[PDB]
């Protein structure tokens, strides 16, 4: 067995379906956001303890931790704004209007060196062909520097990830296209059709010879980063990995969530991958003629919609978040 399960705990302060759940850079704090606009900052080591909590008056759609200033958290709204929140001072340092016509801040990514961040800003959802923009910001001044043109047309970018040094940014969009941006030259280095439907999550492999993606068509694909649109491997995931995630009752009433947060997460070496399931997290060994689960974390009574995996002090922690608002924290030893 690759992992020893040390334990499983539950964080139950959210009373609404989870949108996002991310561990900070220190590997000690979580910022979780639910669909009611409640943002919680909490610790889990040595015990579960809420550090900060707030109800947003306006809609909140994305969150991203700072990479050098651990306590700083970026919050993207649904009213065209980016909030910088100091989790130690329990106060907003600023709120900047990220222009107009595109109020949905769907994605936020902080560059590894701490000098910049990117955000995706999209128009209201009317069709799948809805316009969007990709903005580059300076963290020192909290000012927008530029906007990257998207070809063939403006489109909603759903997910963003930087590579280790921060000179490349991989993005996934609502048109199913993956765009790789050179961050030194500020241009699209590569782009290809990745999915038949929306791209939900993107990540660079640990060796950075590939990029992983998960999309609306239910596929988990590994792409060759040196040869545009060339596949390294491809897998059809179970439907409860990509949703729509549905929570029903006996009332006729049901809640339906399409992926918004991280749909996959990786161990420190990028050899294992954590995914969603109706019952809890499912981990697959990567590089294995189909893909088979090696660890099922369980513990959920409502569909898991977003996951995270962090490693700190040679101890891995898996976050699995569900539609009833429950967040399970599974401790994994190598
Ligand atoms: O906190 C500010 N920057 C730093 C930073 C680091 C990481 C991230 Cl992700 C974002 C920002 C650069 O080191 C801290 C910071 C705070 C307030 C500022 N205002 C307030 C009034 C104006 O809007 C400028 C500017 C800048």
């Amino acid at each position: 067995q690759p992992f020893i399960v040390l334990g499983q705990e539950e964080y139950g302060e959210h009373h609404s379906s989870i949108m996002h759940c991310r561990v900070d850079c220190s590997g000690r704090r979580v910022a979780s956001l639910d669909v009611d606009g409640v943002i919680k900052v909490w610790s889990f080591n040595p015990i579960m303890q809420t550090k900060a909590s707030s109800i947003s008056k306006s809609p909140l759609l994305s969150l991203e931790w700072a990479t050098k200033r651990d306590r700083l958290l970026l919050l993207g709204s649904g009213v065209g704004t980016v909030r910088l929140y100091d989790t130690e001072a329990k106060k907003n340092l600023c709120e900047i209007n990220i222009n107009d016509n595109m109020p949905r801040i769907l994605s936020l990514a902080c560059s590894p060196n701490g000098a910049s961040f990117v955000c995706s800003a999209a128009a209201p959802s009317l069709t799948s062909q809805v316009p969007g923009r990709l903005l580059l910001w300076d963290t020192k001044t909290m000012k927008q520097q530029l906007q990257f043109s998207l070809d063939p047309e403006p489109i909603a970018i759903n997910c963003t990830a930087f590579n280790h040094n921060g000179n490349l940014l991989v993005t996934g969009a609502a048109d199913g296209v993956i765009r790789l941006f050179d961050m030194q030259q500020h241009e699209c280095a590569m782009s290809w059709r990745a999915h038949y439907g929306e791209v939900y999550s993107v990540e660079f492999s640990y060796d950075e010879n590939t990029v992983y993606s998960i999309g609306e068509d239910g596929k988990f694909i590994q792409w060759n980063i040196h040869k545009s649109g060339l596949k390294v491997s491809e897998y059809s995931l179970p439907s409860d990995a990509t949703g729509p995630f549905v929570l029903s009752g006996y009332s006729g009433y049901k809640q339906v969530q399409v992926p918004r947060g991280r749909l996959f997460a990786f161990d420190s070496e990028g050899n294992y991958m954590l995914t969603c399931s109706a019952t809890g997290g499912v981990i697959y060994k990567l590089g294995g003629k189909v893909l088979e689960s090696c660890l099922s974390l369980g513990g959920h009574r409502a569909p898991v919609v977003t996951v995270d995996w962090s490693t700190a002090m040679d101890c891995g922690t898996c976050l699995t978040a569900s539609m009833d608002g429950k967040i399970k924290l599974t401790t994994l030893l190598a």
